[PDB]
């Protein structure tokens, strides 16, 4: 007798198990345990993830419902679940993502200039650099103060919330909501602060004061911040770690993107397809009985999104493991979901991706690991896949 | 077909596997394979593991011979395996054991004084707190400056470098390398700095000059420091984490030391007794054929020496799981090995544990894992087993 197929199947995310295709195979949707106890359906074809996404009778919202089967622990109050949702409502939704575009004046010059001058910190420091910790995160760090419009000095006490706020827990965390308390009150700080009048801080500031406005919650206001830093820094910072080692693992493609950078926004969009950087099959709860593919999944089940499952799938995405610059279909990944709760920083995402790239490839063109692919540490129980060092020389 | 048991059996610091007390009881000296596909011989009773470590045909020095069985890639130039041999064959032995010791005038209050400044910069910056970066490492690092003599400034740099150095890889490390040179060229340095007169470092500089050692190598002087700073920090670093670990989840004997601060040592022994810090068994090639229980192993052969296989043995240790302040046996465990590699730094690695507890147990004697347990990062391919973050409150 074995157990239920337990989920997630491994933390590392410089490789995909074996299982999934074997999985996708057999039976893309199929049982599994969470880290909860709980059962649900894990779905790793493209067609069916495409389906779920895309059917919101399959409820984000419902997820955060007491009594529900758990993919993990709630890491926020659960009515910020629906976070998007609230935006919406609130009649924000139109400048938070117009705050949150790569589109304003100076912001793409700033995260050059800011990779750059890391950069050329860890030359002058001598190799080894760790990529992650020097690099990719303090980038996203910056991108994200810059974008909020608040102080360049003040990221890395948020940052630091990051490592336990975006665990991915079978019980509930105490020092998340010791962070998240402390982080709402931040933000609420910022919202009344004059000083701050540039990025989404500045016009969630003005918005508040607004008569279209006055009864918004200060709570959201605040929620809009926490929440838009620590998942923006989250996944920037870990799509560009692993992206770096998919690149740094591949000299060839990194010799290409060196010699024609014209060619990095179609490198991105190749590595955002092969990322792992998800370590937990996108939540859903069904709020009907619904069939999905030879299994009628019935309502108050848990479903998980497998993003590789999707990403992977030869069937949509031909040679599935080999990163192909002229692919017909190179942006119908699901690396930023789909459906209604389809990334909104998903241009910022790319543009910090790209960037990065650029000016790493510029100033290290020799980048190399600088201990075998192995001795990196995946970090567990978490909701991204990242090691905890990048080390690599030049 | 299943394959040869692998070791290590698991990366986690903060609870034995069950499979080590079957072991123990089916097949105390049994076949496995280790990481870099060599096989060799696992010792986990308390009765076998004294046998090999007290027989010095199980040789430390042959396991860096070209084209033995290896545990893993050596870090370390081969001729550094035998450091200890080279310092007591150019006759420094007694001088590098009196140098670091817990004894030398001020130490101790230092040491108090160190831990307290810690705690109480986290008392200032509120829970929750990293109890491994930052108590647990920094009193290791600034204990084994003061001990060498090196500035305090200089620590953190020296320090970077463990999480490379103390790999267990299947494969040769080029960081390790570079690091390695560097951390000499410094340590060569310091032996020609004029300033530095106190500590190791400094009995070594004027040893160095004294025509009892002119012809001893100004390479083993360096290596000493490397060695001595390196070891001594990531020994010390880990244990006491691991240690906090052990006696966080043991509210009830957290309270009675934190009552009866005399029964800290009796504790620092317990503590130590069943301390996961190790990684991987002990090397030894053996140099002949021996009978080992039931196997004869043969001359060239790898055996491990399971540290918790003897420190969980219940036939010595009884209620081995347990932390017992009135064992009849209780400084008889093999945290510090045994035999002719007994490790120099015992005394001192003990004393920054128990002055580190007491300071702990006086500022925070309310501290509690911010975490559940699971949540804690195990650093894996690693020699010592340590969380990458330790986070509490109190
Ligand atoms: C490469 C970088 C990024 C990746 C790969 C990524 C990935 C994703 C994915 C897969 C989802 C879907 C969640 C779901 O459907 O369950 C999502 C949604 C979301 N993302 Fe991103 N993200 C990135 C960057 C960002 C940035 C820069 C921000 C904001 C500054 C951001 C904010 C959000 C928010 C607030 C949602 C929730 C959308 C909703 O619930 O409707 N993300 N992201
Ligand atoms: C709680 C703290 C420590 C623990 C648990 C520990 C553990 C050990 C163990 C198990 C060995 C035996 C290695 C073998 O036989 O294969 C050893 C040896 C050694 N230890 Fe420690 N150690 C600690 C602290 C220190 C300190 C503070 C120093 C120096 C400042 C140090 C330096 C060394 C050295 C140089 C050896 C090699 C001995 C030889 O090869 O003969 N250790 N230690």
């Amino acid at each position: 007798a074995t157990v239920l197929l337990e989920v997630p199947f491994s933390a590392r995310g410089d490789r995909i198990p074996d299982a999934v295709a074997e999985l996708r195979t057999r039976e893309p949707i199929r049982k599994v345990r969470t880290i909860t106890g709980a059962e649900a359906w894990l779905v790793s074809s493209y067609a069916l993830c495409t389906q779920v996404l895309e059917d919101r009778r399959f409820s984000m919202k419902e997820t955060a419902a007491a009594g529900a089967p758990r993919l993990n622990a709630l890491t926020v109050p659960p009515e910020v679940v629906n976070n998007m949702g609230n935006i919406a409502d609130a009649g924000l939704r139109k400048a938070v993502m117009k705050a949150i575009t790569p589109k304003a004046p100076g912001l793409e010059q700033f995260l050059r200039d800011t990779a750059n001058s890391l950069l050329d910190n860890l030359i002058t420091e001598g190799a080894p650099a760790d990529l992650r910790n020097d690099f990719a995160d303090p980038l996203a760090t910056a991108l994200h103060c810059k974008v909020l419009g608040i102080p360049q000095e003040d990221g890395p006490k948020l940052f630091r919330s990051l490592s336990i706020a975006f665990m991915s827990s079978a019980d509930p965390i105490p020092a998340a909501k010791i962070n998240w308390d402390r982080d709402i009150e931040y933000m609420a700080g910022i919202l009344e602060n004059p000083n701050i009048t540039t990025g989404l801080m500045g016009e969630l500031s003005r918005l508040r004061k607004d008569p279209a406005y006055s009864h918004v919650s200060d709570e959201l206001f605040a929620t809009i911040g926490v929440t838009f830093f620590g998942g923006g820094v989250i996944s920037t910072g870990s799509f560009l770690t692993t992206a770096l080692i998919s690149l740094i693992q591949r000299p060839q493609l990194r010799n290409l993107l060196h010699e024609k950078p014209e060619l990095i926004p179609a490198g991105v969009e190749e590595l955002l397809r092969i990322n792992l950087s998800f370590a937990d099959g996108l939540p859903r709860l069904a709020t009907a009985d619904i069939q999905v593919g030879d299994v009628l999944v019935r309502k108050g089940e848990l479903v998980l999104v497998l993003l590789e499952g999707a990403n992977f799938d030869p069937e949509h995405f031909p040679n599935p493991g080999s990163i192909e610059l002229d692919r017909p279909n190179p942006t119908s990944h699901l690396a930023f979901g789909r459906g209604q709760h389809f990334c909104p920083g998903s241009a910022l995402g790319r543009r910090h991706a790209q960037i990065g790239i650029e000016a790493l490839l510029k100033k290290m063109p020799g980048v190399d690991l600088a201990v075998p692919i192995d001795q990196l540490v995946w970090r567990t129980r978490f909701q991204r896949r990242i090691p905890e060092r990048l080390p690599v020389l030049w």
